[PDB]
């Protein structure tokens, strides 16, 4: 209802908490996080 809803921030990591105005440092940040990730999976 009235919980602010203002000040929309860029890509904010939902694991540690970090905003990334750019669309590069964020995508790359997911690597160090995602312990497992390959072609066979996903
Ligand atoms: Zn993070």
């Amino acid at each position: 209802g009235s919980s602010g809803s203002s000040g929309e921030k860029p890509y904010v990591c939902t694991e540690c908490g970090k905003a990334f105005i750019r669309k590069s440092h964020f995508i790359t940040h997911e690597r160090i996080h995602t312990g497992e990730s390959g072609p066979s999976s996903g």
